[PDB]
């Protein structure tokens, strides 16, 4: 088809970032779920997974796999990734930072209950000290809308993504950094971001525990 | 300076892929090491890593964090990352998963040992049922002597690269891939290779009980 065909679970997961990316870029994307593991092996078997694993995006001919190497493709696509090799580069380095923060955010369902509130201490310390504090510097230093070079690019959208799912685990956390108060703000408003933050857009719901017991079942972890 | 300058630990750690590359690209770099946490701490009072971390890499008048960030700009600029957006899309693929296999490599050291035994076990079923047998697949598809595009790429490199820690960790392993062998020896060949794997190069050892007590005291983990 002439649609990006989206293979995961129904869940908010690895997916997720490129669901808001095709979304910022005001893409429509089909998306077919994996019900059971049924299902993740008849895809393995078809020789559609490179590395046995998903997320899996089927785009412009392709059977992308791997997370970044999905991303870079889209964001390379409809030009949210910097006009030249030195915007790339701090692109890249804004958002690696991002997904670093990000991926101690992902894990913390599948935690040890006994780490849990040291995990959650640690990941709510780097965020105060270390990360916000970074991004928001950034925006104080050229003063403009965007993160790089002036215009919107993925590294606005990682970012604001990254705010929501901050703002669920604290409120409180965002209010000393109003440049990212800001920004939240602005991105949310661009007319594909909002319509993707609406009900019923294929924006997927912070994980429980029901979906966790259904997914480690499927994929096993 | 006009060479880049390598903040690091006098370690393999995160910093020798980058290290792998830059060589393969026949550029000269000098290296900072990082000796005691007074060093480390110097830096991020000085304002050098955007993310209090490392590697950090002084190149083209920017201070690059983050090693994908790096990986990226290294690659680009020296015209090692394919000719165009699908090409780059394929590389992205193959070095991400081989980014992954070898982040369990790498970790290796610091596992508990009860666990030991098992993680290198783990390791050595997905290099031999799921990740060679990728590559090799790919090779013996195309019947050519690079992995992406007939040219010499940083899919190349970074493959090479891990099927040397892989040979480290059982030379038995790679037999039944005949053309990852081709591969290794051809790229192994190469002028600009071949002078990085001489002794005296600023290639790194594998890493021992030694260095790692020092390590995990300055970057304290
Ligand atoms: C919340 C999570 C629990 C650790 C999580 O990040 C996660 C990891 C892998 C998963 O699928 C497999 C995949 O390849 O992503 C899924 Cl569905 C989730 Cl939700
Ligand atoms: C062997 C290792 C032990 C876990 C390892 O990969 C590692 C991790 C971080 C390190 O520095 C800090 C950094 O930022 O990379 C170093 Cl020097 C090493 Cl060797």
């Amino acid at each position: 088809a002439e649609k990006p065909k989206l293979h995961y679970f129904n869940a908010r997961g690895r997916m997720e970032s490129t669901r808001w990316l095709l979304a910022a870029a005001g893409v429509e994307f089909e998306e077919k779920f994996i019900k059971s593991a049924e299902d993740l092996d008849k895809l393995r078997n078809d020789g559609y997974l490179m590395f046995q694993q998903v997320p899996m995006v089927e785009i412009d001919g392709m059977k992308l796999v791997q997370t970044r190497a999905i991303l870079n493709y889209i964001a390379s696509k409809y030009n949210l990734y910097g006009k030249d090799i030195k915007e790339r580069a701090l692109i890249d380095m804004y958002i690696e930072g991002i997904a670093d923060l990000g991926e101690m955010i992902l894990l913390l369902p599948v935690c040890p209950p006994e780490e849990k509130d040291a995990k959650l201490a640690l990941i709510k310390e780097k965020i105060k000290n270390r990360y916000f504090p970074a991004f928001e510097k950034v925006l104080k230093s050229h003063g403009q809308d965007y993160l790089v070079g002036n215009k919107l690019s993925r590294a606005d959208i990682h970012l604001v993504e990254l705010l929501y799912y901050v703002e669920e685990l604290d409120s409180s956390l965002i209010s000393s950094f109003p440049l990212l108060k800001a920004l939240k703000t602005r991105i949310s408003n661009l007319p594909t971001v909002k319509k993707f933050l609406q009900p019923g857009s294929p924006r997927k719901p912070p994980m429980d525990e029901k979906s966790l017991e259904e997914a480690r079942k499927i994929f096993r972890f």
